[PDB]
């Protein structure tokens, strides 16, 4: 009967370069969000997106390195450092084997991706980069990682779009306690920022369009919203077994109580009206942490501000609270951050795991007028103190109608 | 104490379009790899891979729906119908919430992918199709499917190269077991037979290049061997809880006994010379089987036909079975079927299971002359009959050094 507990973080984000400093400026509805300067957004119906400001890896990533890497795999690198070393974690001869990593991404190397192809449409298969392939896929994080640490216990990449971070997480906790590993590092890394990332999601409507003012274009459950906002950024924590840990005296930010996973098997970029989804994965992760809706003092929503998105997420809510439906802190960190695709479940699982820390829940900026019929205490505009939460959850939904939940507990 | 069996099985390979005549080819010793011609190959340095002839899919998707997904997708969707229509299972809203999926692929949807970059540098961001997104992203087998049978259960999409097949179908039965699960669809789908799959692990220096004879270019552990064969296809199987299977009498095929995961954590696109990965690997889904090297009738070899690969991969086996290193039989369908990644070890995955079911381990043809030192019973040339095999095992390896293995049991 093995518990899983979480002794690591880090994080890189579009309003910060740690965990800690990414926490205060969420606390303080700092917003993320900006215009991008580094392609021709002129055509581009969406011009601004939360970037990583200033990212710099040169002490941990050789530039000679870095050339085999895109961004994503270089963003999730550096936040997987962060969580070692955090962790304190010292691998050895003895360690190795039951030391893993499940860290996936939504949509992987864009960027070396066009790249690439710019390359063979001007001057043929001859230009492709002998690092297309190791340095645009998805797993490519858990597997430099896992090289740099000199890790050898199981390793997996759930890439499930949106709800990547959460899978991966869940699916790293279910590795410990099902005995196969004993810490395992999980997150997710994304860096989708690019030519094909905006006007891929632009070209299906999903994206905001308020360039007058990107700070107000991450706005979920606004009545006026029109759409998510692009992030980047990679979520890592280290995840290990109780006894393990405590052997070690590992700081130890939380235990990981509840994993649940549902499909929508509705539409393949969409919600039910009903947030039916959304519910299944709520309702599977209490009964997996074995507690009730009305233990759960905040949930870090998916609420990624597009109209259906946050209508149906608040459906689902209610729906598993019922009567504490209004008395449940819920927020968008989306509303500052923005959607950070296969990262956002993983650095969202270190807000509500900070939010246990602190006792204190994020803001939803810009939730000026909120829908009609909501009931729901959406944490709007300042952050707040709350007294005795021991359980936050963690929802992160995608693509597919692949949703999934994480529940941690204070301890 | 939940046991998962197989009641469904579904496949696309380069030598068949079910798992039947999939099976009667491999083990009649045919090969499906060819010239491609669905592209210009002149500037290519391999012109050839394992293919899927005349595939069509206008009974299940509807060529106003083809439109939004990538091939890799609808490869993966016509392998699942295959498998769900094999299982006989009839999905019912008291069931739903109980079936998943664990579908990936190793680089998705490369062809769209290529088509909207082509798209974009030639007539701007207004040309990204609105499917961009949906239609390459690697977990878009998993939600399309669960959509069209309305399964709400678990789904999840595991993207670990080479490895995907074992990680998604080992992880499914992994849901299942703990609980999460009654059914889950699993496998893997590529198509990566496009010009940045050819040009791309090409320039990587990983390809094969013999294209005088593109039968003869598989050739896993002979002397001649110069890189892997790329082959598109998708494996799919029905897992399954067993009392829910039996209570239901579905035909079983087999039991999934053992799952092992390991790293590298050595080189990115290498293993040891050591083979100390792939031995992990094996080694953890015995002691999670909990049988003995001894009692492997059959090993579904990960060799690839590259040169440090497939000498890898034969260390671990000795290493693994030491004395009945010589007395176990072990092939690579990759001299046959080509390298389909993502898919790889899911078509494997049924090879191993239809091994057990006919008592029967198909050839490692274009063996001719094998590597040195090597003991062992790479089963050359012509197909191989055996007596009380009860248990076999198959092995998947990717970039990342991320290793994965599933063990099968008779009945
Ligand atoms: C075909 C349509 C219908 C349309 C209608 C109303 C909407 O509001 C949006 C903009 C998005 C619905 C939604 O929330 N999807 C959704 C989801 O199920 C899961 C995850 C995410 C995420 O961002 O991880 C997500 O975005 C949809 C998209 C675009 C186009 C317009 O699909
Ligand atoms: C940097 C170098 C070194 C080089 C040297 C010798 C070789 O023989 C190859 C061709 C491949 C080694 C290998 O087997 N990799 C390998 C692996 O670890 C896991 C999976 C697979 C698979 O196909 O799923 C795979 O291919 C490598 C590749 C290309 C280049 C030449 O890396």
């Amino acid at each position: 009967k093995r518990r899983v507990v979480v002794t690591g973080l880090g994080m890189l984000s579009p309003v910060g370069n740690t965990v800690e400093s990414t926490w205060k400026a969420l606390l303080a509805g700092q917003s993320g969000i900006s215009l991008i300067d580094h392609f021709d957004t002129s055509a581009y119906a969406t011009k601004f997106a939360g970037l990583v400001k200033d990212f710099n890896c040169e002490d941990i990533i050789s530039r000679k390195e870095q050339r085999k890497m895109d961004a994503f795999i270089q963003y999730g690198i550096v936040a997987g450092v962060q969580a070692m070393q955090d962790s304190g974690l010292e691998i050895t001869e003895e360690n190795a084997t039951r030391i893993g990593a499940a860290i996936g991404s939504g949509i992987g190397g864009l960027g070396l991706i066009e790249e690439n192809h710019t390359s063979l449409m001007n001057g043929g298969p001859r230009k492709i980069s002998p690092f297309f392939v190791p340095s645009t896929i998805v797993n490519m994080v858990a597997g430099h990682l896992t090289i740099m640490y000199g890790l050898r216990g199981p390793s997996i990449s759930i890439a499930t779009a949106a709800t990547s971070g959460v899978h991966n997480i869940g699916h790293a906790a279910r590795i410990i306690a099902y005995g196969d590993a004993d810490v395992m590092v999980a997150g997710g890394a994304e860096k989708a920022s690019t030519p094909l990332g905006v006007g891929g999601f632009g070209a299906a409507r999903a994206l905001s369009t308020r360039n007058d003012n990107p700070q107000a274009a991450s706005r979920p459950w606004d009545k006026e919203r029109d759409g998510f906002v692009l992030g980047d950024g990679a979520g890592m924590l280290v995840l290990e077994e109780y006894e393990h840990a405590k052997k070690r005296g590992a700081k130890i930010y939380a235990e990981l109580v509840g994993f649940g996973m549902s499909s929508d098997a509705y539409h393949m970029t969409s919600p039910p009206e009903n947030g039916a989804g959304a519910a299944l994965a709520m309702a599977n992760a209490l009964r997996d942490a074995g507690i009730e809706a009305s233990q759960i003092g905040y949930v870090n929503a998916h609420g990624t501000s597009t109209p259906a998105g946050d209508k149906a997420e608040a459906q689902a809510v209610k729906t598993i609270f019922g009567e504490a439906a209004s008395r449940v802190l819920v927020s968008s960190t989306k509303s500052m951050t923005g959607h950070l695709l296969g990262a956002a479940g993983a650095v969202e699982s270190i807000y509500s795991i900070l939010a246990l820390r602190d006792q204190a829940v994020p803001p939803t900026i810009n939730l000026d007028n909120p829908d009609e019929g909501c009931d729901l205490d959406f944490v709007p505009h300042e952050a707040r103190q709350v007294s005795g939460m021991e359980y936050t959850l963690c929802n992160s939904f995608g693509f597919g109608g692949t949703n999934g939940s994480l529940i941690f507990k204070k301890i």
